[PDB]
């Protein structure tokens, strides 16, 4: 589990979206397996705005944070999971490292901010969703 919270934005992964997440959406995504909620509460998150490859990640069947290196966002073939079958993901960025189910929602951070949240596993890689092309997050 685990969501950014953004200016008057919650951001989660679709799969683990509430209710209340649908009741308030603003914008969903499930190829990039993100929905975005409205929220009453202003949020502080920075979101990272740049092109590192190399940051740190939330791995919460670990209780640790690992450094890692990160593909760019890509459509990649993700295989089935307890919450998907297999299929293309899209905006979705690769590390070697340790991902479970319950691992989604992990920030990914840079130097600059929030990169993205823990979205696939498996395989001895991890992926992560991104979220710096939303530039939007930022404003309204
Ligand atoms: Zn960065």
């Amino acid at each position: 589990s685990g969501a950014i919270y953004v200016g008057n934005y919650r951001v989660v992964n679709r799969h683990l979206a509430t209710h209340n997440d649908w009741a308030n959406l603003v914008w969903e995504d499930s190829s990039r397996d993100l929905l975005v909620s409205s929220t009453t509460a202003q949020g502080c998150d920075t979101i990272a705005r740049c092109d590192c490859q190399t940051g740190v990640y939330y791995c919460s069947s670990r209780r640790k944070h690992y450094p890692v290196s990160f593909s760019k966002p890509s459509l990649i073939f993700v295989e089935a999971s307890e919450y998907y079958p297999a299929r293309y993901q899209s905006h979705l960025m690769l590390a070697v490292g340790h991902s479970e189910p319950g691992d989604c929602g992990g920030i990914l951070r840079c130097q600059h901010g929030v990169v993205g949240i823990v979205s696939t596993g498996g395989n001895g890689l991890v992926g992560f969703a991104d979220v710096r092309d939303l530039l939007w997050l930022d404003e309204e």
